[PDB]
């Protein structure tokens, strides 16, 4: 029963600065692996470390990068060569072609045309095995590149061993940051040299310098194979040596099988059938991408118990730790997918978040590996509360709540996206003003209002004092403070209470983040009825929604000074101002359900699924973003979506396959049966749940978990009478 066959690690690699089709690299890794491995086509330092259109590989690199924008840390590479012992990253490079390359989650192989070498690699969570097949040559070499900005290398010939550390990073690390690595060869060195800032030094054992490296050599027969066992650690060499045991004594074939098994274990929790090969590939590739971030950032001590280097305070402490995710992205549906299908994994992650707070003073928003300045909002609140409300409960609930309250009245002194920038204005006025030097003020307000509803939900659940509950119940309505009755849109508001003038609904950034008013107005996840009312009723609301799709993709880009890829991605799509390639508008289509018109959602969701996702190297319509854009497709292909994390609800869309089966960790299974599904039959004519007629526009977490069968009768005509009743509507705070 194999699903890995459908996973294309190359999907999203054909991307540029100007137009993203994913901005991914081939992550050769275990699910949520501490260390990822990738072929490297880019130069050292370039966020675009692998691009499909590149012709040369120059190394096989350990990487932790979550995006080309955030860039990398804990990074070093290995490169087999023939002829001269050359360290230079250009001179050592080799031409290759994609037809000479095999990429899967558990195994990567490539043929290096300028050296006549085959490279294979199979990783575990923290370690990896390389196998190099060399040609007949007197002078065959392996290059180890510890990268620049301060590193260390040491050759240990009595053990066919090279060790070292790397420090090049992109911010967000303590002063003592190091990644310690160990490499063991099965073949003795006949040549050895370390490299000091590009200068080759034969029989010198050790370097401590800006850019350290090593070159070892030997004679090879035709087809002779040399294996290299590699592990790394954020704690020490001794711990890197312990991590190495993950490999046991396995060879390439045995480790590949183990990795294939670990991926089939997780991918196979969702079985789809009755689709075409494009759909299978697109689905499972998206699922693979949803099971990578945040990465494990903990290691195992001698008793098999988790310990971690703190990317927050630089100490080595007990317990879980994860990193490399921006909650601004992944609150939306990535983490919800974990709460539905992988709750035991999120349990580890949530414990890790308690540790971020204890070690740093704040919950993270963007972490890579420590706090990084990027995006907006206080959406850790959604993550933390959603997990708790769906039965993923940390040990220390006391600290959990305190951490949440802390975030509402503090901003990190060095990292402005950590905590709530503008909390003082927000707490006092009910919004962050447009004219007080706090950029992206309207986006901050709207997301905080939602984050406060999340806190309200937990405070109520925890039976906090009525005063606290009331405060957050009030703050949750702060989205009303930026609604402009005249345009029916959200609008920047001045400190004096006047609306910002002149108002451009089509202007990106400024008051908003990477979007305009037409994208951000819909950010009222917890109260769509409230928004419906603000607009003057469901008919007007639907009119506003339809117009998003109907207009040209005209924009105003003056806040950025250039057509950023996010805007360009939107212009080429021919779907009006529906900017699906970015996060803010991603839940929007599901809002049709709340207005009593689910057939419109069914239509537009099928459009997006068919057109905006392809399984090739240019498969996405914009940045993939650590699982968010991928997990969107996974949920939407299943036929539902967590519009409002922190509720128990999944809002109905339209399924893509004829059959889908979910295998929950509790041992129950759900069958979603849509036997008449096709390219033409994308409307839901009727639905039943275990025999009972089901006309509601939503499904509940605990009902899903019980198991059984959902039957969906597909049709090529919209049913105008189903899901229009009040009791069919999903949750709105205003009705509560
Ligand atoms: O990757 C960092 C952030 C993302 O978290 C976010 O999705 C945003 O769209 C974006 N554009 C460029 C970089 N970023
Ligand atoms: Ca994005």
């Amino acid at each position: 029963k194999d699903w890995t066959q459908y996973v294309n690690p190359l999907m999203g690699s054909q991307s540029t600065f100007e137009l993203s089709t994913g901005n991914t690299y081939p992550a050769i890794a275990r699910p949520w692996g501490m260390n990822f491995w990738t072929p490297q086509t880019g130069k050292m330092g370039d966020g675009w470390q692998y691009t499909y259109t590149a012709n040369k590989i120059r190394g096989f690199k350990q990487t932790h990068q979550p995006s080309p924008w955030i860039n990398d840390y804990g990074q070093f590479s290995i490169m087999p060569i023939v002829g001269q012992p050359v360290f230079d990253e250009e001179k050592r490079a080799s031409w290759f072609a994609h037809k000479g390359e095999v990429a899967t989650p558990y195994y990567y192989k490539v043929y290096l045309a300028e050296h006549d070498i085959v490279t294979e690699m199979t990783p575990t969570e923290r370690a990896v095995l390389f196998r190099f097949t060399f040609p007949e040559n007197d002078h065959s070499y392996v290059v180890v590149d510890a990268f620049d900005k301060g590193s260390y290398i040491k050759i240990i010939p009595e053990e066919n061993k090279i060790i070292g550390y790397t420090t090049r990073n992109s911010g967000g690390v303590p002063e003592n940051f190091k990644n310690y690595f160990i490499i063991e060869f099965d073949k003795p060195f006949t040549y050895k040299a370390t490299v000091e800032n590009g200068n080759l030094q034969e029989n010198v054992a050790e370097q401590t310098t800006d850019h350290a490296g090593a070159i070892i050599g030997f004679k090879t027969r035709k087809g002779e194979q040399v294996n290299a066992r590699i592990a790394s650690s954020f704690i020490s060499f001794e711990q890197a040596a312990a991590n190495m045991n993950e490999l046991g004594k396995d060879n390439i074939e045995q480790l590949a099988q183990k990795g294939k098994d670990a991926w089939n274990q997780v991918l196979g929790k969702i079985e789809v059938e009755g689709g075409n090969l494009d759909q299978y590939r697109t689905f499972y590739s998206c699922l693979y991408r949803s099971l990578l971030f945040p990465r494990k950032f903990y290691e195992l001590d001698a008793n098999g118990q988790p310990i971690h280097y703190s990317p927050y305070n630089g100490q080595v402490l007990p317990g879980y730790m994860f990193t490399d995710t921006g909650f601004w992205d992944t609150f939306r549906c990535l983490f919800p997918l974990l709460n539905l299908m992988y709750p035991s994994v999120n349990k580890e992650m949530q414990e890790g978040l308690i540790n971020t707070y204890l070690e740093s003073g704040f919950f993270p928003e963007w972490a890579s590996p420590g706090h990084r300045g990027c995006m907006v909002g206080n959406n850790s609140a959604s993550i933390l509360v959603d997990a708790y409300m769906k039965g993923v409960k940390v040990d220390d609930i006391k600290t959990l709540y305190e951490g949440l309250i802390h975030g509402t009245e503090n901003v990190h002194p060095e990292v402005s996206s950590t905590g709530r920038l503008g909390y003082e204005y927000y707490n006092k006025l009910g919004y962050v003003p447009y004219d007080v030097k706090i950029n992206e003020n309207a986006a901050r307000t709207l997301e905080y209002a939602y984050d406060d509803w999340c806190i309200y939900r937990l405070a109520k659940e925890l039976k906090r004092p009525k005063k606290e509950i009331s405060l957050f119940a009030k703050r949750a309505m702060n989205y009303k403070n930026l609604f402009d009755k005249e345009s029916k849109l959200m609008r920047g508001r001045n400190e004096d209470g006047t609306f910002q003038s002149p108002f451009s609904p089509l202007k990106w950034g400024d008051a908003f983040t990477e979007g305009n008013s037409w994208h951000y107005t819909w950010s009222v996840f917890h109260d769509p009825q409230g928004l419906i009312d603000l607009m003057g009723g469901k008919e007007m609301f639907v009119t506003m929604m339809d117009s998003v799709f109907a207009v040209p993709p005209i924009f105003d880009d003056s806040y950025y000074g250039q057509v950023i890829h996010e805007i360009r991605e939107m212009t080429v799509m021919n779907m009006g101002n529906y900017a699906h390639g970015n996060q803010p508008i991603q839940h929007m289509i599901y809002l049709y359900d709340y207005a009593g018109q689910p057939w419109k959602a069914q239509y537009w969701l099928r459009q997006v699924m068919d057109r905006m996702y392809t399984p090739g190297p240019d498969g996405y319509c914009g940045d993939e973003d650590n699982g968010q854009t991928s997990a969107w497709y996974v949920f939407s292909a299943l036929g539902f979506y967590p519009v409002c994390p922190g509720t128990d609800e999944y809002v109905m869309g339209t399924p893509l396959f004829k059959k889908a089966t979910l295998h929950f960790e509790n041992g129950n299974s759900l069958v979603i049966d849509a036997p008449n599904n096709s390219t033409e039959n994308f409307y839901i004519d009727s639905m039943s749940f275990n025999g009972a007629d089901h006309t509601k526009n939503y499904l509940r977490h605990e009902d899903l978990f019980k198991g059984g069968t959902i039957k969906v009768d597909m049709s090529n005509r919209p049913n105008l009478n189903r899901g229009t009743k009040e009791e069919d509507m999903p949750y709105s705070f205003s009705k509560e």
